[PDB]
């Protein structure tokens, strides 16, 4: 469980992300695809993109980034009380997109990395820690669902 103090650290930096959601989302997905190119194979929509330049130039990829961070922000603001928002996400990701839990770990790291790059002042080690805990909580709850449906592994 995160403390109120840990949640305030998470939401404080998240408020800055919202000042440029598209930029953050585009950096996050690109970091993911480069660092773990198997994740890009899961997107029919983006697998024709080969270079970083190409990825940066894609408006559609930018759009999807926004969809991703908008959905995550709605979850984080619930400070753990996210059942209604996390359940349909788990379902689509398990049964339709077929995204293994390991990939959620990879994107979580991409998120931390980018937040470190863009907000060094408001993202010190305590904030980093807090954010890692919130993302673990997200995964843990997604995994429980996957298991119910028979997709944990
Ligand atoms: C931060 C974690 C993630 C969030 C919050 C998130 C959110 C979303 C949202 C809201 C959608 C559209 C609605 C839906 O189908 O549920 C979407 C679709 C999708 N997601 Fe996730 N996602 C996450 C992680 C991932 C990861 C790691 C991958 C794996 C490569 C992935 C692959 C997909 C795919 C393939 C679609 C459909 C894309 C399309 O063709 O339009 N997602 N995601």
């Amino acid at each position: 469980v995160l403390s109120e103090g840990e949640w305030q650290l998470v939401l404080h930096v998240w408020a800055k992300v919202e000042a440029d959601v598209a930029g953050h989302g585009q950096d996050i997905l690109i970091r993911l695809f480069k660092s773990h190119p198997e994740t890009l194979e899961k997107f029919d929509r983006f697998k024709h993109l080969k270079t970083e330049a190409e990825m940066k130039a894609s408006e559609d990829l930018k759009k999807h980034g926004v969809t991703v961070l908008t959905a995550l922000g709605a979850i984080l603001k619930k400070k753990g009380h996210h059942e209604a928002e996390l359940k349909p996400l788990a379902q689509s990701h398990a049964t339709k997109h077929k995204i293994p839990i390991k990939y959620l770990e990879f994107i979580s790291e991409a998120i931390i990395h980018v937040l470190h790059s863009r907000h060094p002042g408001d993202f010190g080690a305590d904030a980093q820690g807090a954010m890692n805990k919130a993302l673990e909580l997200f995964r843990k709850d997604i995994a429980a669902k996957y298991k119910e449906l028979g997709y944990q592994g």
